[PDB]
DNA sequence: TCTTAAAATCGAAGTTAATATAAACTACATAACAGACATAAGAACAAGTTACAGACGTATTACATAA
């Protein structure tokens, strides 16, 4: 039991979250990456829906 | 003749009922929807054509009455 591990609904809620926060950050780089950020936001940048 | 990667299999019922991320403007042709008209089909009334029924009228026979 020292070998195996208890992973309980707070680390799994992390883990799903952060996928979801990589799957976002993916796109939030892409847009950053074109230059024209005079009038952006940063909640026009992120991706909720993910 | 000996490794080494693939290929295939692994009990019945029973229950069970799903998800959830991520260009715009313009030009043209076609299909769909609505309205109106004509047509075909049925409903209604009235008449005509025809035979039979229902009770009457007639014809026939038998009884009664008159000579």
């Amino acid at each position: 039991l020292g070998n195996r591990r208890i992973r309980s609904v707070g680390e799994m809620a992390e883990n799903q979250f952060r996928v979801g926060l990589v799957r976002v950050e993916r796109a939030v780089k892409e847009r950053l990456s074109l230059g024209d950020l005079d009038n952006v936001m940063p909640q026009d940048l992120i991706n909720a829906k993910p």
